C-alpha cells in the first residue's frame, strides 16, 4: 500500500505514496531496520527440509575452510549431522563449528568497519545454559574478560540455540552495559534518551532508578521461555572512561564519560539452518560512537550546544561551522580520554584505512566483502575517509548476525 | 556473471563475485554511475506506442497540476498531440510545458538537496538552435545569467530533443566551467586531475594548454549530428573567488580559487516519452563541494597535507584528527571568501535543513520525495546534519534528469 519513513532524529513519521509512479527500471538502503535484515518468532521448529541442505551447505561451508580438507571427516559430519538432523529435529555442532560460525557471521556483516579484526575472537560456550542466572555468570564473564582492564578484547559468548520457538533465550538489552535514560518532572531528559522505553521497562519490573546522567542500565535475561529476571551489573565489571579535553581544562566540567565496553546484546546468529537469538558480543569502540553519535546525537546526550558555547564560537550562526569546530574537539576529547586511561579506542580514519584493506583481502581471498556503505562511512569527515569513495555491495550471506523483533512486544506474561 | 566495483578514490577496479550466494531475502545505492540512472544513445526514434502513454501521462500531469484545470484544453492538448505524434513521430512542448517538465525533473532529482528552491528556475529555450556556434551563444547568455555578477541565480538551458538518435545536441564537458588537468613532465599533476582524460581530448582537437592550475577549460559542442566544435569562454565570463582564510592570513599564500558558477552539462532531460540530451542547469554552490570535494579529495586538487602542515598539526598522526581540523579550516576559507566577495553559496547545514523543510514540504504535497541519502548526506559531519536521521526512498520518476554515456566513447568521425 506504501512505505513507512521515520527520522530517527525528530522520530516522526511518513507514509510514502510517491514510488509507485516510479520507473520500470527504490532502495531501501536508508532504511535501518528492514525486514531483509531481521529474524522474527516462532512457534514451530524448523523445518527438516529447509534445515537439511542449510546444514549440509554450511558443513561444506567449514569443511571448504581449512588448506588440506578432511574429506573423510567432511563425509562422516556430513553423514553424522544428516542422521543427528532426521533423530532430533535440530542439530549441533562442533564448537570448532561455532567459532568457524561466528567468525564468519562477524565477517559477514556489512555494517561493522572492525572486520579486519575478523580472525581474532574469543568464543564463550553458554549452549548448555538453562537458567537466567546462569546467563548473568555466563556475561559477567564476558564483561569481565571482554574489558581486561582496558585492553578490550573482542568476544561473543553464545547461548543455547533455537528449539521450538517458544523456548528462546533473549537478552531484552539493546547492549550489554548502557546507560539509562528518564524523563524527569521539570520536562527535562537526563541520562540516554535513546534507552528511555526500556529504562521503563526495567523500571517496572521493578528496578531502582538512580535517576543520573550515566546510570548503568540492568540486565534483563529470559532464560527457555520464562519471563525476563532483572540482574543489576556489579560495578566493578563496569570499566568507563571520564571525557577530559587535552587543551580546554574546562572540558572535563561537563562532567562527562562513557563505558568502556561496546557490546551488542540484541543480535541473532544464523549458520547452517540454525538460529542463536542470544549471543552478545564486543569489539572495541571507534571514537565517533561516542563523540559523535553518543555525545553529539539530538536524540541522545545532545551536547554541542554547550560544547560550542563553551568554545566561544558563534553558536546562533550555522554558517560560521561552530558545530564542525566543537564536534571535531569532543571526539579528541575521547580519544584522548580512551588514551590517556589505556583504554583501547581507533579513530575514524585509522579504521577506514583498515577496513580498505580488509576488502582487499576478502575479494582476493573469497572474492566479495558485504558492504553497507551508509554504516560504514563514518558520522563525521565523510569524504575525508577513504571508504566514501569505494564502491559497496550490500548483501546477505550466511552464517549471518540478523536483527530481531524487541521482545518486550512479542512476549508471555506468565 | 559478477558485478563491477570501482573505488574513485585511487581508482582501482574489482569484481564482485560472492553476491551469487546471498540469500532469498543486493543494494546498488553505492554505485555511482548505475545503468538505471543513465540514458544511452540510439539509431532509430522513439516507437509510437511508447511514445504516446508517456506523452499522455505527462500531458496528465502538467494539466492535472494548476488550480482549477482546464479541462477544455487539457482534452484539446491531448488530442492534439496525439495528432502531433502521429504526424510527425515526435512532437513539441508548449513552452509552459518545459518549464513544468524541469522543475519537476529537478524536483525528481534525487541526488540533489537544493530542491526546495525547485520552483525557482530560469528557463532558456534553445530548441530552435541548429549550429555549434549558436549553441555556444546560447551557453554564454547562460553563463552571464547565471553568474549575475556574484547574485548566482539558479537556470537552464534546453537545447533542441533527440530525434532520430544520430542528431544529438551534446555537451562534452562534465560541467560548463570547469578547470584543466595536466600530468606533467617531472611525473606530477597540475589542476583538476578529475579533468585530465577530458583535457587532453580538448588538447587532441587542437586546444591551447595555458598549464596552470586553474585553466578554464574550452567548451566542447557538438550539433545535430556534426562532430564537436571548440569554442574557449570569453574569461570576463568567468567568474571566480579567489581562497582566503579570516584569520589565517598565510591561507591567500596557497594561490587557491575557485569557479562561482556549478552548472552541470552532460545530463539528461526525459520528459513525456522525449528526451533533451543537452541541457546544461545550474544551482549555487554549497560550500562542501569546493572545500571537502574540490580541495580535499585525493583525486582532485588534494590540499589536505599542506593546509595541515600550515596549520602546525601532526600530519603523521592519524589519531589526531587534523584531517577534521584542517578541512573545517578549509570549508570556512570557501564560505568566507564567497560571503566576502558577495558571491551566493550556502553552508551544508542550512542546506540540510532547508531540504528537510523540503520534503516535509514535499511528501505533505505529493506523498513523496525521491532522495538519495549516499548523496544528500554532506562529505562531512554527516550526523550532525539532519538529513543524516532521516530514512528516504530513491526512485526513478518523470520527468528525470538522467546521466549519459561519454560521448567521445560513443561518435562518429567524419
Ligand atoms: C574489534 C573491533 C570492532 C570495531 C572497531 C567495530 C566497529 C563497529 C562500528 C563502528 C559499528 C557501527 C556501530 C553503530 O553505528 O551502531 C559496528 C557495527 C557492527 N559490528 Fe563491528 N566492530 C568491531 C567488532 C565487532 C565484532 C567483534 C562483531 C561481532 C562478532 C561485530 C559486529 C558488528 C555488527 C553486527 C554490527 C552491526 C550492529 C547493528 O546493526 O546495530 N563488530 N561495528
Ligand atoms: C539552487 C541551488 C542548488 C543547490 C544548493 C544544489 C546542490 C547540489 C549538490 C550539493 C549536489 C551534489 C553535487 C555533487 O556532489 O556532485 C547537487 C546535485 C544535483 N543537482 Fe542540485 N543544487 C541546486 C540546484 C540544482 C538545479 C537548479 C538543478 C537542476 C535544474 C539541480 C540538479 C541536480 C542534479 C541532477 C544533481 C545530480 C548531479 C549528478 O548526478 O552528478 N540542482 N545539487
Ligand atoms: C536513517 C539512517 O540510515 C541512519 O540514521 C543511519 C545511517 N548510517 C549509520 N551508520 C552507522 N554506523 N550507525 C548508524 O546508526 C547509522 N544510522
Ligand atoms: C562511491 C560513492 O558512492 C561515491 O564516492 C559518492 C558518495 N556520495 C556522494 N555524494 C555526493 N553529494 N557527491 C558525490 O560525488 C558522492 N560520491
Amino acid at each position: 500500500q506504501y512505505v513507512r519513513i521515520k527520522n530517527w532524529g525528530s522520530g516522526e513519521i511518513l507514509h510514502d505514496t510517491l514510488h509507485h509512479k516510479a520507473t520500470s527500471d527504490s532502495c531501501l538502503g536508508s532504511i535501518m531496520n528492514p525486514k531483509s535484515l531481521t529474524r522474527g518468532p516462532r512457534d514451530k521448529p524448523t523445518p527438516l527440509e529447509e534445515l537439511l541442505p542449510h546444514a549440509i551447505e554450511f558443513i561444506n561451508q567449514y569443511y571448504g575452510s581449512f588448506k588440506e580438507a578432511k574429506i573423510e571427516e567432511h563425509l562422516a559430519r556430513l553423514e553424522a549431522v544428516t542422521k543427528e538432523i532426521e533423530t532430533t529435529g535440530t542439530y549441533q555442532l562442533t564448537l570448532d563449528e561455532l567459532i568457524f560460525a561466528t567468525k564468519m557471521a562477524w565477517r559477514n556483516a556489512p555494517r561493522c568497519i572492525g572486520r579486519i579484526q575478523w580472525s581474532n575472537l574469543q568464543v564463550f560456550d553458554a549452549r548448555n545454559c538453562s537458567t537466567a542466572q546462569e546467563m548473568f555468570q555466563h556475561i559477567c564473564r564476558h564483561i569481565l574478560y571482554a574489558t581486561n582492564n582496558g585492553n578490550i578484547r573482542s568476544a561473543i559468548t553464545v547461548f543455547p540455540q533455537r528449539s521450538d520457538g517458544k523456548h528462546d533465550f533473549r537478552l531484552w538489552n539493546s547492549q550489554l552495559i548502557r546507560y539509562a535514560g528518564y524523563q524527569m518532572p521539570d520536562g527535562t531528559i537526563r541520562g540516554d534518551a535513546a534507552t528511555l522505553e526500556f529504562t521503563q521497562l526495567c523500571i517496572d519490573l521493578g528496578w531502582k532508578p538512580r535517576y543520573g546522567r550515566f546510570d548503568v542500565l540492568p540486565l534483563v535475561l529470559q532464560a527457555d521461555g520464562q519471563d525476563p529476571e532483572v540482574f543489576e551489573i556489579p560495578p566493578d565489571l563496569v570499566l568507563e572512561v571520564t571525557m577530559e579535553h587535552p587543551k580546554y581544562e574546562w572540558f572535563q566540567e561537563l562532567g562527562l564519560k562513557w563505558y568502556a565496553l561496546p557490546a551488542v546484546a540484541n543480535m541473532l546468529l544464523e549458520v547452517g539452518g540454525l538460529e542463536f537469538p542470544a549471543c552478545p558480543f564486543n569489539g572495541w569502540y571507534m571514537g565517533t560512537e561516542i563523540g559523535v553519535r553518543d555525545f553529539c546525537d539530538t536524540q541522545r546526550y545532545n551536547i554541542l550546544e554547550e560544547v560550542g558555547r563553551r568554545m566561544g564560537l558563534e553558536t546562533h550562526t550555522l554558517a560560521s561551522l561552530w558545530k564542525d569546530r566543537a564536534v571535531t574537539e569532543i571526539n579528541v576529547a575521547v580519544l584522548h580520554s580512551f588514551q590517556k586511561q589505556n583504554v583501547t579506542i581507533m579513530d575514524h580514519h585509522t579504521a577506514s584505512e583498515s577496513f580498505m584493506k580488509h576488502m582487499q583481502n576478502e575479494y582476493r581471498a573469497r572474492g566479495g566483502c558485504p558492504a553497507d556503505w551508509i554504516w560504514l562511512v563514518p558520522p563525521v569527515s565523510g569524504s575525508i575517509t577513504p571508504v566514501f569513495h569505494q564502491e559497496m555491495l550490500n548483501y546477505v550471506l550466511s552464517p549471518f548476525y540478523y536483527y530481531q523483533i524487541e521482545p518486550w512486544k512479542t512476549h508471555i506474561w506468565q
